[PDB]
C-alpha cells in the first residue's frame, strides 16, 4: 500500500504535525502532496518523509492543472489520505478519477461558526460520497461532521498519537531549569500556545489576580503577524493588574516537556472549543496537574478531579479556584497527577494509535 | 427547468452550430457556459442564447477556479448539459459539487485514434458515473462509446435536426447562380467541408480525372487550421491532372443551401469515419444526388441505390463510377434526390428533433 497524503497548508498547525507521525511508518512507501510551501515542507523533509508541492501552473489538465497533477500523482499510489478540507476537494476529484479509494482525516470541528455554509455544505457532500473513511480526532469532531449532514456509519475515531517517553524529565533537569527561570520558590502554572484571543492567556492572567502572590505564569509560545493588538492588550492587562512580577513571557521554546515539567499546574484556557488539545495530553504524559477549558475535544481528555480538571471557559474566577485548590491539596493533586501520566499513556501511545490506523487501513 | 449548457470551444463547428439548434427552444431559461472566446459566442448572441467565457483566471475556488465558477453558476441551474469532451470532464465535476444532473450530448466518435486513451477513460468513466443520460449524435457515435467502455443503458440516439424549409430554393435562383459560377453547362460536384486531408478533396481531385470532360467540381470551404500544406499539394495535384478550370475553391459560404441547389451531385468523401455528417443530410434536405463515404455516421443516413450512394473511403474509381452513373441515369437518380427529400424531412426536421429532446429531458 503505497499512501498519497493530501495536506493544503504549508505550516506546521495542529494537523500537518499529527501527519509527521501517520506518515512516519509510511515513508518508504508514501508521498505528501502539499498545496503551499512553507516551513511545514521543511519539516517532513528533516523527517525523511517525501513531500511535493503542487501549485496551480500549467491528461487535459491545463483545465485544472493543480487537480490534474494530484491525479496523475495518484496513479501510482493506491490511497489518498486527505488531512484538511481542501485536500479532501481535491482528493475527492481525484479519487474516483484516479480510481483510487480516498480517507478523509478530520481534525476541524466542521461549526458554521468558523467555516463557511458552501464550504461546510460541500467537504460533507464529498466525504459522504467519495470518502471510504472519515478518521476523525475526537468524538466532538466526530459529532460536528455527523450534525453537518455526515454520514455518520463512514466516521471512526482515532486520537493523536505521543511518543511517551520524550515526557519525561528528571527531578534534578527540572530544579535546574525552575532555578534559571527564576521561579524555584513559587506555583507555577504554565500555559503553552501561541498568543491568541482564542488561546485565552487573558484568562489565566485574570485568574493570577485572585491567587496568592507565590502563584507565577510563564507563557510559551509566540506572538504572530495577525495577532499583534493581543500582545499589547496582554501587557497592558499584567501591568493593569499589578502582575508584571508574576508573569513571565519565554516565548517560542522547543523544549515543551522539559518546561511542563517544570510547572506545578498546565493550564489550557482557550475560549473556543478545540477539536483535540495536544498540549493538554502534552501535560498529562509529563505527569502533570492539568487543567482545561470544559469544551470540545477536552471533555474526552480529562475526568474532572480524576486525571485533571475542567472549567467554564472564559471563567477566570473558576479557574482561580483550582489553582488555589492544587496550593492547598498537594496530595490530591499528585495523585491526580500520576493518575493523568498512567491514563494517557495507555490511550494516547503513538504505537497503539498507529496500529490503530494501519487496522484500519488494511480494513480497506 | 433551466440548463447550463457547456462547451470547451469559442469556434463554431457542428457541435457548436447543433448546440444552437438545441438550445434555442431554452433561450429564455439557458445559458451556454463555453470555455474559450471565439466566433461561436458571437453567433449565440446573434441569437439571444446568453453566453458566458469561462476561464482559468483567479467559495473554496483558488484550487481551480475555472471549475469553482461553472459550479458557482450550476447552482442557479437545474441542470447540466455538456456538449463536448472538456465541458463533460468539468460539468461532472461541478455535477456532484453542486448537486445538479447531467447530460451529456456525444458529437464524437470516441476513437484512441483520434483522442489519447488517458483523455478516453476520462471521459467514459466520468460519463457513467455522473451523466444521467448519454445522447449519441448516431449509432456509430454510441457504438464508439460502448466499445470504449461507456454505459450502454445511459444511452440514447437523437440526429441533429435542420429546418427543412432553409433547404428550398428556387429553379430561377439556382439558374442565376450556375451561370454567375460559369457553370451552367456542367455537371457540377460539390464539396462542402474545410480542407483537410481528412475531408479528401484530394479523392474528389482523382475522381474527377477519371470523368467526362463536363464534370466541374466545386470545393466549398476555409482551410482548416494547420493545414496549409494540405492546400498545396491540392492546387499541385489539380494542376498535375489538368484540373485547374474544372475545380473552383470558393472559400468560405454562408449559404451553403443555395450551391448546395446549383450543384448535380454533393460529395462527402472523408477518409476518417466521421460521426454525423451534417453536409450530407442538407444535401438530401436540398434534394440532391448525394454521395458519401461509407463509414461512420454516413451509413445510417443513406441506403444506397434509395437516397443517396455509399463508397469505399479512400477509393477515387468508385467515386468516379457514381458521378458517371449520375450522368447516365438522369431519371434513377432525380428520383433518389426526390426520395432522399422525403426521408431526410421525415427523420431530421428539428421540429421533430425538438420534441424528442424535450421529452428525453422530461424524462428525467
Amino acid at each position: 500500500m503505497k499512501i498519497l497524503f493530501l495536506d493544503q497548508s504549508g505550516k506546521p498547525g495542529g494537523a500537518e504535525l499529527c501527519l509527521i507521525d501517520i506518515a512516519k511508518p509510511y515513508r518508504d512507501r508514501a508521498l505528501v502532496g502539499l498545496f503551499a510551501d512553507g516551513a511545514f515542507k521543511t519539516l517532513l523533509e528533516q523527517h525523511h518523509i517525501p513531500v511535493e508541492v503542487f501549485t496551480n501552473q500549467p491528461s487535459l489538465g491545463q483545465l485544472a492543472p493543480l487537480v490534474a497533477k494530484v491525479v496523475q500523482t495518484a496513479h501510482e499510489y493506491d490511497l489518498i489520505y486527505a488531512n484538511t478540507q481542501k485536500a479532501l476537494v481535491v482528493g475527492a476529484i481525484a479519487s474516483f478519477i484516479a480510481r483510487r479509494p480516498l480517507v478523509y482525516h478530520l481534525h476541524d470541528i466542521l461549526s458554521p461558526e468558523h467555516f463557511s455554509q458552501t464550504n461546510l455544505r460541500v467537504a460533507v457532500n464529498l466525504a459522504n460520497r467519495f470518502a471510504s473513511l472519515v478518521i476523525a480526532n475526537s468524538q466532538a469532531s466526530q459529532t460536528a461532521f455527523i450534525q453537518a449532514g455526515g454520514r455518520a456509519e463512514l466516521t471512526k475515531v482515532i486520537y493523536n498519537g505521543f511518543d511517551i517517553n520524550l515526557y519525561k524529565t528528571s527531578p534534578s533537569d527540572i530544579s535546574k531549569l525552575r532555578q534559571q527561570l527564576g521561579v524555584a520558590n513559587n506555583f507555577v502554572v504554565g500555559h503553552f500556545s501561541r498568543l491568541s484571543p482564542w488561546k485565552g492567556q487573558h484568562i489565566l492572567i485574570d485568574a493570577l489576580a485572585q491567587c496568592p502572590p507565590q502563584v507565577t505564569a510563564i507563557l510559551v509560545g509566540d506572538a504572530l503577524f495577525g495577532e499583534q493588538d493581543y500582545v499589547k492588550e496582554l501587557h497592558q492587562q499584567i501591568t493593569r493588574l499589578g502582575l508584571e512580577n508574576r508573569v513571565k513571557f519565554l516565548g517560542f521554546r522547543a523544549d515543551i516537556p522539559q518546561l511542563m515539567a517544570a510547572c506545578d499546574l498546565v493550564a489550557h484556557t482557550s475560549t473556543a472549543p478545540e477539536p483535540f488539545g495536544r498540549v493538554i495530553v502534552e501535560a498529562m504524559l509529563c505527569g502533570k496537574p492539568v487543567v482545561a477549558a470544559k469544551a470540545g475535544g477536552a471533555m474526552e481528555l480529562v475526568e474532572h478531579g480524576v486525571n485533571g480538571f475542567l472549567t467554564t471557559p472564559g471563567e477566570s474566577q473558576e479557574l482561580a479556584n483550582i489553582i488555589n485548590t492544587c496550593i492547598e491539596d498537594t496530595q490530591k493533586t499528585a495523585t491526580i497527577a500520576s493518575n493523568a501520566q498512567a491514563i494517557a499513556s495507555q490511550r494516547f501511545d503513538v504505537v497503539t494509535i498507529n496500529q490503530q490506523i494501519a487496522e484500519t487501513l488494511s480494513s480497506l
